[PDB]
């Protein structure tokens, strides 16, 4: 099982791809979080993807299909994988195809999770997480017991960089530019599936495990 989530920023990859893979076993493949991973190791990556995350740009698409092809190669991808954020451009798109062929593979779906702009504002803007175990709580939608504490170890909770207001209003346009028109690009393909992000949590993982039913089917 081959899925790609993809979705505007905030619209809850990371939430249901957790849920997915617990569901599962299979590997969680994020790009933001590898280039997150190589920022904290001080790696050539590392160090040029921070300027482009710190301004909610993207990372150019060459340096980006790179990690990916590379990340894909392992041994752990042979019973599956969940790609998160990528692809997230048609070029992404057209690399990842070629790559997925070179491996004898094809994806079974584009899992397209939808929510409009002002709520995924929201959602980013009052996104905590915490500096020691990574837990994430959110003010509005799911806070914890205590103000600017984490619940399960005690730790701080702070705001990731790129969360704050002005950011995220230039991670929303211009993802809106690059991402949308894949939803086109994999409709056309017969793999693009729809999904209402704008419901509670366990709701939208209820009718990614629906959709996911029709393969076992
Ligand atoms: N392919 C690529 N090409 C080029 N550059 C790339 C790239 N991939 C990455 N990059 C670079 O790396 C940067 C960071 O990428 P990345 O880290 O991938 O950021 P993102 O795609 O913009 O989105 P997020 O990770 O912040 O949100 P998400 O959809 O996972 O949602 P979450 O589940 O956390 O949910 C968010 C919040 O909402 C809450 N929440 C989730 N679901 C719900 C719900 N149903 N109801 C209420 N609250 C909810 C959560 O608790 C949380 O607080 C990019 O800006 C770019 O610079
Ligand atoms: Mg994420
Ligand atoms: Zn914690």
């Amino acid at each position: 099982m081959n899925l790609v989530l993809m979705g505007l920023p905030g619209a809850g990859k990371g939430t249901q791809a957790e849920k997915i893979v617990a569901a599962y076993g299979i590997p969680h493949i994020s790009t933001g979080d590898m280039f997150r991973a190589a920022m904290k190791e001080g790696t050539p990556l590392g160090l040029q993807a921070k300027q482009y995350m710190d301004r909610g740009d993207l990372v150019p698409d060459e340096v980006t299909i790179g990690i990916v092809r590379e990340r894909l190669s392992k041994d752990d991808c042979q019973n599956g994988f969940l790609l998160d954020g990528f692809p997230r451009t048609v070029a992404q798109a057209e690399a990842l195809e070629t790559m997925l062929a070179d491996i004898g593979r094809k994806l079974d779906y584009v899992i397209h999770i939808d929510v409009r702009q002002d709520v995924l504002m929201e959602r980013l803007t009052g996104r905590r997480i915490c500096r020691n175990c990574g837990a994430t709580y959110h003010l509005i939608f799911h806070p914890p017991a205590k103000p600017g504490v984490c619940d399960k170890c005690g730790g701080e909770l702070y705001q990731r960089a790129d969360d704050n207001e002005a950011t995220v209003a230039n991670r929303l346009e211009v993802n809106m530019k690059q991402m949308k028109p894949l939803v086109d690009f994999y409709e056309q393909k017969g793999y693009l599936r729809n999904i209402n992000g704008e419901q509670d949590m366990e709701k939208v993982f209820a009718d990614i495990r629906e959709l996911l039913g029709g393969l076992a089917r």
